[PDB]
């Protein structure tokens, strides 16, 4: 009677604490991999902040770069404006949920590894996060989709970071 989705995934929080180390603020919420269970879990949490990241990550696969699906992989980053928070936040995270369950990627979401969103005063960001940074074909493939998906203006770049060099930062593999 429920509808299945092609992959099983799971919710990842993340509370922001300076004091501890990073791997220590992860949380993992819950899994499902039926529509209904999907909506079940959205519309709750729509019901029910800062510093905080939400993670929908494939079962199996930590949202940490740590992890072996994720090490030689990197991230398609979208970064937003202040006010963005109140406009486009809620929608552009939706849109790109739905790009994860739906596997909007065609034979390229098995590159998918997950999607996090950062809350940030600085500025929020969403990303989706793939397995190897090196695969161009994919990693573009999903980038053009991604922000077509998203209804981003052509000029304006949005980048992919190879996480190998997020985590030795002190730069860009491909823009679309
Ligand atoms: N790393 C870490 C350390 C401490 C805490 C505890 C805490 N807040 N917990 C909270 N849970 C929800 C919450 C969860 C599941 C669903 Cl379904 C919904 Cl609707 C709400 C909102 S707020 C606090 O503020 O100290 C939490 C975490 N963590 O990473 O989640
Ligand atoms: C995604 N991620 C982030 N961090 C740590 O979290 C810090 C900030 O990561 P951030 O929250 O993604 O960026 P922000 O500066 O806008 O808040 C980084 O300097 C990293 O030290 C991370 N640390 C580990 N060990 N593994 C991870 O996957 C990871």
């Amino acid at each position: 009677i429920k509808h299945p989705l092609q992959n099983r995934w799971a919710l990842w929080f993340f509370k922001n604490d300076k004091s501890k180390t990073w791997q220590a603020n992860l949380r993992l919420i819950s899994k499902f991999d039926t529509v209904e269970d999907f909506w079940a879990l959205y519309n709750h949490i729509q019901l029910s902040m800062p510093g905080c990241d939400y993670s929908l990550f494939k079962d199996g696969i930590e949202p940490m770069w740590e992890d072996e699906k994720n090490k030689r992989g990197g991230r398609w980053l979208i970064t937003l404006n202040k006010q963005q928070r109140r406009s486009d936040l809620d929608r552009f995270w939706l849109e790109t949920l739905l790009c994860l369950i739906g596997e909007s990627f065609d034979d390229y979401s098995d590159d998918v590894c997950g999607a996090v969103v950062n809350v940030r005063a600085k500025g929020d960001k969403i990303a989706i996060w793939t397995t190897e940074c090196e695969n161009r074909e994919a990693v573009t493939h999903i980038g053009r989709v991604y922000k077509e998906r998203l209804g981003l203006p052509p000029k304006i770049v949005i980048g992919y970071q190879s996480h190998a060099d997020t985590a030795t930062k002190s730069k860009n593999r491909f823009v679309v």
